[PDB]
């Protein structure tokens, strides 16, 4: 029905946007190029679930920065990053595994997010999200990025105790 | 896809009301007799999209004592103490003869989905349930009550409202 | 388990605090002391599907308060009011009812509510309880008083479908 | 100075918008129709000072409104209410009180205000006006209309003293 | 130094009222006549504060036309439409038997300090003038309208207030 | 008396939790996979002033990260830290150190802290916590975890001078 | 039209101040002295979007700290920095571009702005400047400084895409 | 008169705390004990005002961390910090200079400052100092620590254009 949320039955696979949507969009910078972001350990918990369901996952960002792929490792899921074109890199990773499109779950919270939205069945805007993309959404978290909304996400895939 | 509704893609507005001309309020007395907040920079919005020639329609389920005297105030009609809001919207549409495609609809609760369903344009509020702003196909950054539809008036006529 | 919020399967009845608890404790008052309060058109759907789907439902308050009985009236629920003792009406009306006070959830948000918790299996606090309050309850909403607190509490026993 | 807050020096005259400006643009209404607004009590006492410091006082509104007929009498300050144009009232109004335009004070909150601040030396906007008012005002309040923005603005002419 | 009042301190709790009980904002109609919001958990404290055994009552400029009502209300006295509140403090401390050093005095603006400057124990509301909040021996959390003498009644009472 | 905040009297030692309960639950990293955490000066003068009322202290983590044993070196309170069963390791202390799992007040702000929650007499939730670690606590702080709960926990149990000063407002030595 | 947000057909470029406008004007200092600050991932799409559209950027600073020109290098703008006069190296700067004044929008947040301010025809404010700052402006964001105050002036600029998408969601080459 | 801000001729010596009065208490940790804290850069311009104007200024924090004297180092003014007792050595350092206690301005915000307020004429609590010490002082800031205070007191002393 309209609006309804996903579950574990709808779909195969969760890829994640990173700045924005598993943080606040701030950036800590130093005068040698150094970046620190902050991420957030609910974050974790709900990643490392939702890995362990079985779930194909994913991390997916333009972001040239290996700070990203510092907390991929972290969370022992694959990265693809530095990408120009995030939908094209998409597209070709879900047909790479043969994963319809249409059982892919996609988080994000800006703009260059729209055409990833267009591509999957399952487009998730986190809360504080540009008014384009809480409206693009199919769900919309009630955690903004950075504060919890992809354990939100787990919640609703996997009920409120993570199993 | 990340596209706000403009004026060209758009011939009539219709508003929910408790929620979403409102914050979900109502002010009571010892008799039970019931107020509301609504907002005036929703009324200058509603005014210049009047203006600019969109037909409009408040569509609430509430027998709401006060709805009446809003929409008189607007200049604008309203249908209330109605169970089934999504068939009083097709039939309005019908009566005016306009295709429910180019409707933009606000609302803020479950009971605004099946009229989300049939519309075009399909619009919550900041303040909406859970599933009903991930229903709609744009959210307001404004809350019910606080000016969300002077808000949605900018998207459709520029932030002058001219 | 420890902490678990409350579901269909553990209550009997829903007894409501007021001032607090369906309002944000405010009262317009005029010159002739007149009393007006906010109530929440949420808490209303939230009160009717409990009601629905056939709790036992009460509005427990101190004073005589006509306005408390307007609301009642609206809700379909009865209200005792005009009462020396919140907790000893509530013990009595529990007896009455036939039910057990281990599953009965009360709703409030100060300390003149504190001896109804004790009495009562599910007492809890609206978000904007004071401490002592928010720390005695056995659940604690996210929502204040006037807020939809009760509306949520509502998604607690039927589910955010409210059925 | 470019920038420059309004001081007792620059001004004659205090003219002001009511609703969203002495207001939170919120309007209360019965089944009849009957409207209630919430005015502040700190714009009471900054108004007050202005009109006892000499300046020539107005409220204006397009729309006859016996709630703002109300407060101007209570503020012993006249007002301008059920007429075409705003500016144009305005406008007349100067040029019968002696009163040299960019010697005026105009405080306003949404684009129907727009004619005026094009018309008087200080255009001010309330916290909570809209983007393209905060803009086009010479001065911003930082309290929101509602708030005490007037009584802030008074504070600018008399000091914190209010004198 | 760093100590908020206790019930050892005071004798008696002297309340303003606009802005202190209430946000400051008045409520109007087409004839002018006032309404203004006060707060429960105001009441709640007020209540055990009197059953205390503290001496109460409420200190105002307005000729407020709802503050009598308010007092009746919590069963306190009420002095209003003064316009020299220190004066008319001082008068109701001689008549009480009450020294000012005893008295905790709670306000939030510029006509509050000479009552400030003569009691023992002056309180300013969160929301208070800036000046006031520095010239206050101790300073709600809660802004007024908001349950400020709520808070205040748990300093004297405990949280419990009991 | 039900909901009653914690005092001196009902209570030999507070064990706190980290992250989440001393911060604000995130971590800071940097392109190397190296972790920074907030904590706040106001917990730290909280947990002092505990400490120097002679409670015993103890910071109780689950994860191998050695921040919070930077934090708790800081602090000079003990930390058992990289525990398999928080609750046990817990459950084992108390009785090591002859405290009463009823005289022990322990915060925390998740659902692995719940078993904790349930040894002890005293479980404490920041104003941060997951629902149901809020529902279970005794007491709810107002203050969310790394704004400062430490330091309004140490206000319940001293009072608001952190009982650095007496009634009449001069320095309290011993 | 009085109070019109900046559209693309008024301005030829886009100049930036830098602490308090792509931050929140703090500073994250270390023992040892070493300066950090907070920049916003919003703001660096907003930049590369106002870039690829044409409009000339640039960076002007007061100050030496070289964290300004590694966010310069990082967005691919040029900085001009460690300035004496800000207005005078502004001036200079549209002249030596071949672009007017008055089609050049500059965003600031100080009192140190407001001769920059009163050289440009489109100066843009970020919500959280200085008062004066906020009124001296053309035009006021919403979002203040670090929070993705030059996100939301793109979304003025280009709409509400960033000119990445058309009106029927399909992606913009160009 | 009773609440008045401090003027220049009040004062010959602005004393600051340093954690939780120029920052929001806030402190970031790395595995070795290195610490961050975030300072405000109008803070910096309220400071080198004050400097300038040829009032003597210290930075005193018991904070043994060296960050504090880093900080101090920036902005060009003495720091004593890794002190026991704040209070004396405030006492120590006003007698080495025969500065006269009393035309001290000193700001805090935690009560570890309140012996540091009862020795000068000019205490000054932050906007988010604790209750007491909120209470405690002559004056209160309207902004928080780390949000610019020191810029605010900078202004009460020196006038808006910091001159
Ligand atoms: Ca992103
Ligand atoms: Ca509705
Ligand atoms: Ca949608
Ligand atoms: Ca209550
Ligand atoms: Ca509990
Ligand atoms: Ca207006
Ligand atoms: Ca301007
Ligand atoms: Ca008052
Ligand atoms: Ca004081
Ligand atoms: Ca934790
Ligand atoms: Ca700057
Ligand atoms: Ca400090
Ligand atoms: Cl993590
Ligand atoms: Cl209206
Ligand atoms: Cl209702
Ligand atoms: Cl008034
Ligand atoms: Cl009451
Ligand atoms: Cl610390
Ligand atoms: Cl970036
Ligand atoms: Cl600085």
């Amino acid at each position: 029905s309209l609006g309804a949320l996903p579950t574990a039955e709808d779909i195969d696979a969760v890829v994640l946007d990173f700045d924005g949507t598993q943080t606040d969009d701030r950036v800590l910078i130093d005068s040698d190029g150094r970046e620190f972001v902050s991420v957030h350990r609910g974050d974790g918990l709900g990643i490392a679930a939702l890995r362990k369901s079985g779930l194909t996952m994913l991390i997916l960002s333009t972001e040239q920065n290996p700070v990203v792929a510092a907390r991929a490792r972290k969370l022992k899921i694959p990265v693809l990053h530095g990408i120009d074109r995030k939908d094209l890199a998409l597209k070709q990773w879900c047909e790479e595994q043969g994963i319809a499109p249409e059982r892919v779950l996609y988080v994000g919270n800006d703009v260059n997010d729209l055409p990833c939205f267009a591509l999957v069945g399952w487009p998730v805007a986190v809360a504080s999200a540009h008014d384009v993309v809480r409206g693009a959404a199919r769900a919309v978290t009630t955690v903004p990025g950075g504060d919890g909304a992809i354990r939100e996400i787990a919640s609703w895939i996997l009920g409120p105790s993570l199993d």
